[PDB]
C-alpha cells in the first residue's frame, strides 16, 4: 500500500479511559494496571472493557497510523464514531458505532455482526489502519509483513465524527500486560 504519506500524530485521550488504564506521559502508550488508577469517574470513562479513545476527530479526509501489538495475547483496534455507547455491555459492530480488528484466543476476527474469520500467516507486531471519510473506508494493513492487507470495510456509514478506538485486553492470564504503542512517523 501507499497511504503512509496520510500519516497522522495520534494522541490518546485520558479522560476516556477505562480507570484501571495506564496512559504514558506523552499519550502514545496505554497498558492495563494492576488497580483502579485514583481517577474520578465521568460519563466518558468506558466502565465494562480496557477501552481508550484517540483524542483526534475525524470528518473528512485521508488518515494512516500505526499500532505496536508485540506480545500481546488479546486486543481490538480500529475507529469508531464519537458517540458510542461507553456504560455498560455492548459488542463492536458497525451497527454500534464501530470498526475494529481483534486478536483473541489465537486467532484474529473482523467486528462485523457476526464477526468474520481473518487469514494472517504472520502474526503482526504493527498494525496499520487506513481511513478514508469520503469513500467509507476502513483497511488493516500488516506492517510485519511488507503492508500485506488484512481486512477492508467498505460502504461505511460512519453517520459521525470518528475517534481513534483501542482494546488494551484483560490480563487474566498475565500473559497479557504489554502495552499498545502509537509508532512513530
Ligand atoms: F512486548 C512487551 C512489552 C512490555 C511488556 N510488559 C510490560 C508490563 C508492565 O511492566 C513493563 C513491561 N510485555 C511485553
Amino acid at each position: 500500500h501507499h497511504h503512509h504519506h496520510h500519516m497522522v500524530h495520534i494522541t490518546l485521550d485520558r479522560n476516556t479511559a477505562n480507570s484501571w488504564l495506564i496512559i504514558s506521559k506523552d499519550r502514545r502508550q496505554v497498558r492495563m494496571g494492576d488497580t483502579h488508577q485514583n481517577v474520578s469517574d465521568n460519563k466518558e470513562r468506558f466502565s465494562n472493557y480496557p477501552m481508550v479513545l484517540g483524542a483526534q476527530r475525524f470528518s473528512s479526509g485521508k488518515m494512516y497510523w500505526e499500532v505496536d501489538v508485540t506480545q500481546k495475547e488479546a486486543w481490538d483496534l480500529g475507529v469508531c464514531r464519537d458517540s458510542v455507547q461507553r456504560k455498560g455491555q455492548f459488542s463492536l459492530s458497525p451497527e454500534n458505532g464501530f470498526w475494529t480488528i481483534w486478536l483473541w484466543q489465537d486467532s484474529y476476527e473482523a467486528g462485523t455482526s457476526p464477526q468474520t474469520t481473518l487469514h494472517i500467516q504472520v502474526p503482526p507486531c504493527q498494525i496499520g489502519i487506513f481511513v478514508d471519510y469520503e469513500a467509507g473506508v476502513v483497511s488493516f494493513y500488516n506492517i510485519t509483513d511488507h503492508g500485506s492487507l488484512i481486512y477492508t470495510f467498505s460502504e461505511c456509514v460512519f453517520a459521525g465524527p470518528l475517534r481513534p478506538f483501542f482494546n488494551v485486553g484483560f490480563n487474566y492470564s498475565g500473559g497479557n500486560a504489554a502495552p499498545l504503542k502509537l509508532c512513530p512517523l
